[PDB]
């Protein structure tokens, strides 16, 4: 019930979404269902959201969009000069 990816500061939006889909896809690969709390950590800031991972494709895309939301907040808050640790906990 845990997944992490480290995103480079210079990352494109496609790269961020790729990381997000890897995290949600790893959570999908345990038969594991429930509220997922996602977090993006960068420097001295952290942002978290909760998305329901229910089993539907639509739940997966919700979780992905929460991850990408948190990630962009982190990169904006650190000026795109610091790596971002994406994590998703179930």
């Amino acid at each position: 019930a845990s997944a992490e990816a480290e995103v480079k500061p210079d990352a494109t939006i496609e790269e961020i979404r790729a990381a997000a889909r890897r995290l949600a896809e790893a959570l999908r690969k345990a038969g594991v269902s429930g509220p997922v709390t996602v977090t993006a950590e960068a420097g001295d800031v952290s942002f978290s959201y909760t998305a329901d991972l229910d089993g539907t494709e639509e739940g997966l895309k919700r979780v992905v969009e929460a991850i990408v939301r948190a990630a962009i907040a982190a990169l904006k808050a650190t000026g795109g000069t610091k790596p971002v640790l994406l994590s998703a906990v179930l």
